[PDB]
This record gives C-alpha cells, sequence and structure tokens, in this order.
DNA sequence: CGGCAGC
DNA sequence: CAGTGC
DNA sequence: GCCG
DNA sequence: ACTG
C-alpha cells in the first residue's frame, strides 16, 4: 500500500535494512542542511520503506517494487546491500558538517546557516562573538547543547503533570493532554507539547495568558519563542522551560490552548508525526477533503484558475476516531502513527 | 515535467 | 515578503 | 529524491 | 502559523 497513514508504524519495530538506512539518512541530512528540501523528503519516505519492508531488501527489482524507491535510490540501496559502502558519502561538502551545527541552533535554518558560512564562520563560538542574531537565534544558541538533546520521558512526564496542575487550578474541568512524541510513547522526547481545551465548549477561554503568567512567576518558563494568543480560535505558545530542583536543563516547550469543537483535529495534528499528518492530509485532499489542525473539511473553494479563494464545509469530529471513519482509514493508536 | 500538508 | 517552525 |  |  502506497499510504503510510494506512499502515501501522510498528512494521519499522525489526528494521531489516539497518545497514541501508543508517547510510542514507547521512546522504538525507546532507541535503536537508544545504536546503534541498524535497531531495531531503525523498530520501525520507524511502528511508520509512525500507524501515517498514517485512524482510532485508535483497535485489534490485524487489527495491523498486516498493512504493517509494526508484531507479537511482536502488542504486544505491544495492551498492550498500553489496559493498557496505555508499560511495557518494566520501564527496560530501565540506561544508556539510558546519551547516548542520548552524542549523542546530532553534530559529536559524538553511538560508541562515549559508549566509553565516559565507560571511566565513566556521563555530558556534564565531556566531556567539560576532554572528548578526535573532531574538529567537540568541535563544537557540544560548540553549544549544540542551536543546540538542532528547530528554528521557519520566522528565517529559514531569513537564506535562507541572503544565497540567498549574492549568487545572484555574479550571478542574480542563483537558490537558500531553502529544507529540510523548504520546506515540516514544522512550525519549525532543520537547514537550501540550494540547489543553474545555468540554463545555467555553472555559478555555483566557486560560492562556494566565496560564503563562503563572508559569513564568514560578520561574518554570525561562524564554519566549512564539506567541500566539489572538489569532482566531487555537493559541499557540512556543518557549522554552525548567524543571525545579538541581541540575536540571533548559526544554522546548510548546502548548496549544483550543476550543472543544476543535479538539479531535487539534489532537490528531498534534500527536503527529509530522510525516504521519502529511500523509493523511494528502489522502484527504485526494477524497476531495482538506484536512488542518482546525477540522477535516470538504475541499476548499477555488475559482476558474484553480486559485484557493475560500475554506470548505466542516464536517464535525467529535473524536479522531471520526477523522479516520470519514477518510475510510483504518484507525491508529498514537504508537501506530510513528512515521 | 510539476507537486510534494496545512497552518 | 523571506525565513523559520509545529 | 519519487510519483503520475 | 509567527517574526521582522
Ligand atoms: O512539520 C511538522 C512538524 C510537526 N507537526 C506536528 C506533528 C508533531 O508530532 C507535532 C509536534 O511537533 P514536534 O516538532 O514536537 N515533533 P514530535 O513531538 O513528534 O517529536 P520530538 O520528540 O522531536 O518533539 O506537530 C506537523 O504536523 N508538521
Ligand atoms: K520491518
Ligand atoms: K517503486
Ligand atoms: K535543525
Ligand atoms: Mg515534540
Ligand atoms: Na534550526
Ligand atoms: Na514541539
Amino acid at each position: 500500500d502506497k499510504w503510510v497513514c494506512a499502515q501501522p508504524s510498528s512494521q519499522k519495530a525489526t528494521n531489516h535494512n539497518l545497514h541501508i538506512t543508517e547510510k542514507l539518512e547521512v546522504l538525507a541530512k546532507a541535503y536537508s542542511v544545504q536546503g534541498d528540501k524535497w531531495r531531503a523528503l525523498g530520501y525520507a519516505k524511502a528511508i520509512n520503506a525500507l524501515k517498514s519492508f517485512h524482510k532485508p531488501v535483497t535485489s534490485y527489482q524487489e527495491a523498486c517494487s516498493i512504493p517509494g524507491i526508484g531507479k537511482r535510490m536502488a542504486e544505491k540501496i544495492i551498492e550498500i546491500l553489496e559493498s557496505g559502502h555508499l560511495r557518494k558519502l566520501d564527496h560530501i561538502s565540506e561544508s556539510v558538517p558546519v551547516l548542520e551545527l548552524f542549523s542546530n541552533i532553534w530559529g536559524a535554518g538553511t538560508k541562515t546557516a549559508q549566509m553565516w558560512y559565507q560571511q566565513g564562520f566556521r563555530s558556534l563560538e564565531d556566531i556567539r562573538s560576532q554572528a548578526s542574531l535573532t531574538t529567537q537565534q540568541a535563544i537557540g544558541l544560548k540553549h544549544y547543547s540542551d536543546f540538542l538533546e532528547r530528554m528521557p520521558r519520566e522528565e517529559a512526564t514531569e513537564i506535562e503533570q507541572t503544565v497540567q496542575k498549574a492549568a487545572q487550578a484555574f479550571n478542574s474541568g480542563l483537558l490537558c493532554v500531553a502529544c507529540g512524541s510523548y504520546r506515540r510513547g516514544k522512550a525519549t522526547c525532543g520537547d514537550v507539547d501540550v494540547l489543553i481545551t474545555h468540554p463545555d465548549g467555553r472555559s478555555h477561554r483566557g486560560i492562556f495568558s494566565r496560564l503563562l503568567d503563572s508559569l513564568r512567576q514560578e520561574g518554570f518558563l525561562t524564554d519566549d519563542l512564539v506567541s500566539q494568543e489572538e489569532n482566531g480560535q487555537q493559541q499557540k505558545y512556543l518557549g522554552v522551560c525548567r524543571l525545579p530542583g538541581p541540575g536540571r536543563r533548559h526544554r522546548r516547550l510548546d502548548i496549544i490552548v483550543v476550543p472543544y469543537s476543535e479538539f479531535a483535529c487539534a489532537l490528531l495534528y498534534f500527536t503527529g508525526s509530522a510525516h504521519f499528518n502529511r500523509s493523511m492530509r494528502a489522502l484527504a485532499k485526494t477524497k476531495g477533503m482538506s484536512l488542518s489542525e482546525h477540522a477535516l473539511s470538504t475541499a476548499v473553494v477555488r475559482n476558474t484558475h484553480g486559485c484557493k479563494v475560500g475554506p470548505g464545509r466542516v464536517l464535525p469530529t467529535p473524536t479522531e476516531k471520526d477523522v479516520f471513519r470519514l477518510l475510510g482509514l483504518p484507525y491508529r493508536e498514537p504508537a501506530e502513527r510513528d512515521w
């Protein structure tokens, strides 16, 4: 089947092609930090296909039979399979490790990394001492090492509980759901994602700013990166937190507050994975629908030229299950969405 | 060849 | 608008 | 990078 | 989607 959102990610639990995917991931990451996002996307999808496959790939013909693998990818797969190496890795530009270093700063992407490299910068100390930094990038740089680590799941638990307890002190009826990789059951988490709503349809209002102010006053929030406080029905905070007590590190924290009617689509989005979401949204589009963090809708409205001019009509979805049902997809628990 | 999710 | 991110 |  |  061609659609990862129609398949359980536990197919990847035994990677029969580890020898191959480890090499391809180096090349994929090189393309990614150079800004070749669509080539890197094609690699990411081929790597998932190899991880998912039910046995070691043993021939070029078999490789080409797998959705997501074409002639070029099959050539590399078979070189690695039969020689143990991928010669193309030997020819990656010496700039790539530096571009990776620079784009590991939160708020600096490929264009900023390229610019710094062209200015002659090569190290994080060069950046700190000489580079022009946005407000977000200066936070990302000062927390560079803390943010590159994935935290143990146990620490993510303490963080999501800190947020939940602070929110429920304002209204005990709030639902506070840890999402992202935490909800998908992972043993380590790049950050903590928290979704908040209230089943009465109204009492989520106002909680966002009260909650951030409370967590700031206790010293739990240490830096803010992005705030969407007033635009529409959903509110979003991206920032930095730190648990109390000795030796604790700074961690990225994302919070979203949504009305109850959008809870299912916000939960589905924020649980991810990102590749799962992109697959499910592309599938919705082929079925004459549109899927976002706000709703599952009928197809967006377009004009004579093909240009989107307005939203489609919302289809009510009380639960995550309803989105899957309306798309004709087998339901997947969060841990099975880890694409 | 152009599109690759939707905010 | 370009860059960046979830 | 792959797909259609 | 915000940021600038
Ligand atoms: O490009 C994206 C990125 C994220 N998302 C959604 C799915 C993802 O699970 C969720 C949270 O984003 P994170 O960057 O926190 N990723 P995740 O929590 O899955 O993994 P990590 O352990 O790296 O945070 O937002 C997208 O839809 N598109
Ligand atoms: K497998
Ligand atoms: K194929
Ligand atoms: K990065
Ligand atoms: Mg996360
Ligand atoms: Na970055
Ligand atoms: Na996040």
